[PDB]
């Protein structure tokens, strides 16, 4: 292995082989770090998380194959997160409790995944994505930057289940999926779209449109929505909300000009 | 610390500083009791629960600030519950497995919180409240006494997400929210109201009214409902159901006269 | 006890009394095997699972009564599964992470139960049943062979809650319940029926019928559905899908003739 002298590793932690733990990493009580896990500098790993969780091939003969997991700098992973090998997570990642993340998945930078979320295999999550509590992200889903998935959202992938050909959902830049919504397989939710709470999204959602209901139907442009408190137009949200965003200290327009 | 000689503390338990464990408390295998936790007499804490879980300020410098957690007498907390500091829980509390309860939250007496439920910060839960499996209780929610939240209910708080001003849901005395229902931000669900399974509640619900659907619509008075088995009028439920309630040994009317 | 010399039992495992662990069983780090647990040959038990979890009577006096749990051969149970006593699980069972299974429950052979699922007490699950992530299975539910419950499905049982007389849902052979659907108490979902994603099923569903919506309504025969990719008729699914099924190596028709 390769573990930093500044790493703090609490009681009960179990470490395997070919593990690299960088500087100022703190691994809380009881974590099990399985083989082929690389934890980048400054990260915190919550108690009893299990990192480099076994892929299916392990069970053939109980011999652990090599499926490297890398976690980026400064993660803040909370308790009992389970993360599979063959997955890459970027920097400043943060989680709630008991989150599960499968293999062959890629998660960008400054992403947040709340308590109980279940991210499946072969999932793509871009940067500054915010997934709240108990969100199910099915295999093949593609979540672009700045997307928000609120509690209990479920992204499906088998159009006529059970079947052999899956179609993942693709969620474009800044789209917001409100709580307890379910999206059907292969659906494209376009930029700056808003899917209202509890919707059953059976059709693509056009850019800057609001849909609600079961099945969800277009109700209006996102720009029509007013703040319930202040009466100000809310969307695109990038102009009215910036806590934790990269243009927090400036403004979106100046920010975007720079990138 | 201050731990009772009658307390039973199983193998693997980890105890921090400024912890008080009263008489006849039983802490099962592997719990991690973090600093500033007070567990009242006669309580049972399920294996691997983590009590006094770290608030956000801890991560600034990995130095644990003081945020006291108090749990009342006779709790029956099941496995792997995670409970934050700056929270108060009353007596005879009981939980299912893997429940998460955040900080700055207040939970009354004789409350039950089922498996997987995720109770956020700044939540108020009164007495004799029954929250079932995997219920999401958002920040700012106010749940009055005798309310029932059935499996997979979700109480939201950001009316035009993501935004800066949250509005919590308030659920009044005895109201019942059936399974897989979602309530929108700032909604008032009045006394003895019934929200039918799977509803999307977008408007306040008047006292003793039944609403169902997406969006939920008023269908009738609660008093119209008949028991599917016995044909007897069911509601107000306080008159037809009393298992585990304070008037269990008497009757509601005599009971209420006394308080 | 009775533990096989070929059993592999990792660090931190806690074993009680009257436990039988057969040949080639592998119990991962930190499992707690409570009294009266029988694990059949060749099974794998994921880290930190808790087997023979305490029934309610234990809490009367903290004295553990006898409530035997049996798990069949070749199980592949993943991490942190919690399984109660007075329950029987058949062979080739497999689970995802953090699944909870209560007492007085019977689970057949070649069944799969995904991450977070919460199976209550007095539940019957037949063979080759596939329950996905975070499915709630209420007390009294009866799930026949080959049924599929997709993510976030919830089967209820109190028709006018809270009440004293529960009615479980019965799901017949091969029926498929798509994601985020909720079924009301006492509902009969017949053979080869399809409940579309996110439905609120308030009425029995006839054999080979598709229902969708809130409340769910019949839309067509299952045989009308075409594969979204190939345009081939999909259902009965037993003729178009067989990965992991008993007729995988042959065909359903020849297979059924033999049984
Ligand atoms: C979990 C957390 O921590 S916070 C979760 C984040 N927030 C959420 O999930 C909820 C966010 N809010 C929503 O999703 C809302 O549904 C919105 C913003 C889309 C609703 O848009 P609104 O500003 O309420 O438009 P408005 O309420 O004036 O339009 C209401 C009409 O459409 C209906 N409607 C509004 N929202 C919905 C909905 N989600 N589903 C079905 N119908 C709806 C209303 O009942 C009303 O019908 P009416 O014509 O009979 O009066
Ligand atoms: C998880 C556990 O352990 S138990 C969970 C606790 N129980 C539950 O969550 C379910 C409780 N039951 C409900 O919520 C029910 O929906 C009730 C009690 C509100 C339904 O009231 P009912 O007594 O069924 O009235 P009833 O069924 O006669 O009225 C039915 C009409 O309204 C419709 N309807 C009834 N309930 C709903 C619903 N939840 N959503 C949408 N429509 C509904 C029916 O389909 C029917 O429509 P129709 O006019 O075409 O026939
Ligand atoms: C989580 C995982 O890993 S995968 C989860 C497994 N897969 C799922 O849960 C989703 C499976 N798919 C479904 O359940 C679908 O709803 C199906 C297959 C029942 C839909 O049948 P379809 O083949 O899409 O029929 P189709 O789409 O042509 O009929 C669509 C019409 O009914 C409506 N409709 C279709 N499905 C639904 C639904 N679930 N709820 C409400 N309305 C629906 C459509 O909006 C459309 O309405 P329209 O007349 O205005 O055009
Ligand atoms: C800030 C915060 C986010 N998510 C959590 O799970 N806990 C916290 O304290
Ligand atoms: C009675 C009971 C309630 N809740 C649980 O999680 N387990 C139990 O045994
Ligand atoms: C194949 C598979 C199924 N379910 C899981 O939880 N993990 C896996 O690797």
């Amino acid at each position: 292995n390769n573990i930093s002298k500044s790493a703090i590793i609490k009681e009960g932690v179990i470490i395997g082989e070919n593990v690299t733990i960088e500087d100022n990493v703190y691994i809380d009580y009881g974590c099990i770090i399985r083989d082929n896990v690389h934890i980048k500098k400054g990260s915190f790993i919550g108690a009893r998380s299990i990192l480099g969780e076994y892929l299916v091939d392990f069970y053939n003969d109980r011999i652990n194959k090599k499926h490297p997991l890398i976690i980026g700098e400064n993660a803040l992973i909370r308790t009992e997160n389970v993360i599979y090998g063959d997955t890459i997570i970027g920097d400043n990642f943060q989680t709630g409790h008991k989150v599960t993340i499968r293999e062959n998945t890629k998660i960008g930078n400054n992403v947040k995944i709340g308590t109980l979320s279940d991210i499946q295999h072969h999932v793509y999550i871009g940067n500054y994505v915010n997934i709240h509590s108990n969100v199910f992200v099915g295999e093949k889903s593609i979540i672009k930057d700045f997307v928000w998935l609120f509690p209990h959202v479920v992204l499906t992938n088998d159009p006529t289940p059970p079947s052999n050909e899956l179609l993942g959902v693709t969620i474009e830049l800044f789209a917001v999926i409100a709580a307890r919504s379910v999206v059907l397989p292969g659906i494209h939710i376009n930029e700056d779209a808003l899917v209202g709470a509890g919707a059953v999204v059976t059709k693509d959602v056009p850019k800057e449109t609001v849909v609600v209901g079961n099945p969800a139907r277009e109700i209006c442009s996102i720009r029509k929505i007013k703040n319930k408190i202040t009466g100000e137009q809310v969307y695109p949200w990038r102009y009215t909300f910036k806590r934790g965003m990269p243009w927090e200290e400036t403004d979106y327009d100046t920010w975007i000009k720079n990138i």
